[PDB]
């Protein structure tokens, strides 16, 4: 646990939140409820997109680890959950829902919905046309699937239902 610690830390410090979350998946379970190493796997859930998985173990933070890094954390997930609700992505819903077929709008809006953190939505878009047709588009909605896919990386677990889904079907 001792050394797996600054594993972590020099982890963090270098940006490889990924690399970090899966040592401290490897920790006790003692230690990974140590309230700090909670608000580490927190900044590492929200540096990768996860911002559900980031909510809610930041609703277990006891309040003598409230800290200064806690309260950025929160402010920073309140701004990231905000801007997952644009008039933008509004109006490309509404036209997708009105058009359907339009595969290449799905595409767009997959692309916008994963800029924002919503790639469970963005990939469960995609899903249902490929399912359906694996060449929707010319093989555009598959790319924008495995583009979505590589973006979040090998840790995430929507990443990784949706690649054993897509893997499932494949010819």
């Amino acid at each position: 646990d001792e050394q797996l610690l600054k594993q972590v830390s020099e982890l963090l410090q270098q940006g490889e939140h990924a690399q970090a979350l899966n040592v401290i998946q490897t920790l006790s379970d003692e230690l990974q409820s140590r309230g700090d190493v909670k608000l580490a796997k927190a900044d590492c859930l929200l540096e990768t997109k996860q911002f559900e998985l980031a909510q809610e173990l930041l609703a277990t933070i006891p309040l003598e680890y409230q800290d200064n890094s806690y309260k950025s954390l929160i402010a920073k997930l309140e701004l990231h959950q905000q801007a997952a609700e644009s008039p933008e992505l509004k109006r490309l819903e509404q036209e997708l829902a009105a058009n359907p077929d339009n595969f290449e709008l799905a595409c767009e809006l997959a692309v916008q919905y994963n800029q924002v953190g919503r790639d469970e939505e963005a990939l469960e878009l995609l899903w249902n046309i490929l399912k359906v047709n694996l060449g929707a588009q010319d093989g555009e909605v598959k790319k924008t699937f495995m583009d979505i896919l590589s973006a979040l990386g090998q840790g995430n677990a929507i990443a990784s239902k949706y690649r054993r889904q897509l893997y499932s079907i494949l010819y």
